[PDB]
DNA sequence: ATTATGACGCT
């Protein structure tokens, strides 16, 4: 009772740039804005692969990871912006730079963990205490939360409903108690409205956000009301929200572990998990996963927001699918060179931007017909930011995989170079 | 013939 810690000590947000690549291309090309439009990589095979989709196009069924010619079938007015191609591969530089813009604005407000190019976690705890003392008890006005939904409200015109829910939340709010977690979440949400306002002012990019007490609930919240909205998930709203939440919808339960939770325990929704003891869950899924599940189905998660605004690794990857698979030594070497050349460019930019040098080069390949996405990963030393050296060492490291008697076999379907193990430089 | 990443766990 009085000693069940409820995982309410932190205020955490998850910020997702709505269909980020599409937004970057729509800022750059106004003819695309407020239209069904998607971003593609390549264009020869079935029109190319769609990797990001505006919400107008999503309304037509257009999804990521779908061929452009198919998407056009669903949406004949679909507009398509193409990923830049450099040295024969996709070059994502435009979106890395756009993402750094956004991240740097976010970092003015709180400490941010870059989880991916288009999404960051925010630890708001300090910032909320700062803002709560700045208040000295004044009540929080709805006007401070113009895009915020309160999940589970109203209880008992979509914008009209949002305002009803917000009004119920704010009316029930105890602004005097500077230690109520619901007040802290609310101030976090006010700060997240300011953050998202600043991001849009200063970049033109819109985003959704989730505000709760930990990363998993923040992520889940963020997905509830998109685009261009934010959602506060209170500790108290967890039982109802989880009561019909498919297990697969929680971060990290979307794959094989979530499928085994569903199958072994005979359950469908997150909240069903609360019926099992911690020991039971640990027995089915291991000590770490069991403890994490026991806490997380009660809305409790301790994974911290790591203060890391920069990527930990710099990577260059190309699949060679179907008959494009690499089958000669010359091919493998030329593509290892193209990858090492992009890698060198980005690594030099990184060293100058962020004062660090990588020290380990990871080389990963896939051989044709291998079930695994990585047939082999081998690391070697990364001593100089030199494309020819890196590509030659990558070869040196993989060449024992060729089973011919100048020809390469089984032909390679993937090449991948990753600089890792950064040290301050 | 969903890519190109990127993070993290396990052993």
């Amino acid at each position: 009772g009085p000693h069940m810690a409820t995982g309410q000590d932190r205020v955490v947000a998850l910020v997702d740039m709505d269909c980020f690549f599409v937004q970057v291309e729509q800022r750059q090309n106004p003819h695309l804005r407020n239209k069904p439009c998607a971003v593609v990589q390549y264009k020869s095979w079935k029109g190319g692969g769609i990797i990001a989709v505006s919400y107008e196009a999503r309304a037509f069924g257009v999804t990521r990871s779908m061929w452009a010619d198919d998407a056009k079938k669903l949406c004949p007015d679909l507009l398509l912006a193409q990923v830049r191609e450099s040295r024969g591969k996709a070059n994502l530089t435009k979106y890395r730079e756009a993402s750094v813009e956004v991240m740097e604005i976010m970092s003015r407000f709180a400490v941010i963990e870059r989880a991916s190019i288009d999404e960051a976690y925010v630890d708001l705890t300090s910032a909320v205490q700062e803002r709560l003392q700045k208040l000295q008890g004044q009540p929080i006005s709805a006007d401070l939360l113009p895009s915020t939904y309160i999940e589970g409200l109203p209880q008992g015109q979509k914008e009209g409903m949002r305002k009803q829910g917000l009004f119920q939340w704010l009316d029930s709010l105890q602004i005097d108690n500077l230690t109520s977690p619901d007040l802290q979440l609310t101030v976090g949400a006010v700060i997240v409205e300011e953050m998202r306002a600043a991001i849009e002012r200063e970049t033109g990019f819109q985003c959704s956000a989730g505000i709760s007490h930990n990363k998993v609930l923040a992520k889940l919240a963020c997905g509830l009301n998109k685009p261009n909205r934010q959602t506060l998930v209170s500790h108290g709203s967890v039982p109802q929200l989880f009561s019909q939440m498919p297990i697969r919808k929680i971060r990290s339960l979307g794959g094989k572990l979530g499928a085994s939770v569903i199958e072994i325990l005979g359950i469908e929704y997150m909240g069903e998990l609360t019926q099992f003891t911690e020991s039971q869950l640990q027995s089915h899924f291991g000590e770490k996963n069991g403890s994490w599940l026991y806490a997380m189905c009660r809305g409790i998660e301790h994974d911290p927001v790591k203060p890391r605004q920069l990527p930990k690794t710099i990577g260059c990857s190309k699949n060679f699918p179907g008959k494009t698979a690499l089958a000669t030594r010359e091919q493998v070497q030329w593509w290892l060179l193209q990858l090492a050349q992009e890698l060198e460019e980005r690594l030099t930019k990184d060293r100058n931007d962020n004062d660090r040098v990588a020290t380990q080069l990871v080389v990963s390949i896939r051989v044709q017909g291998d079930k695994r996405l990585s047939s082999l990963r081998r690391c070697c030393a990364l001593t100089r930011y030199d494309a020819h050296k890196m590509s030659h060492d990558a070869f040196t490291v993989i060449k024992n995989c060729n089973t011919s008697g100048t020809e390469w076999s089984p032909p390679l379907t993937m090449l991948f170079l990753c600089a890792t193990k950064f040290s301050a430089s």
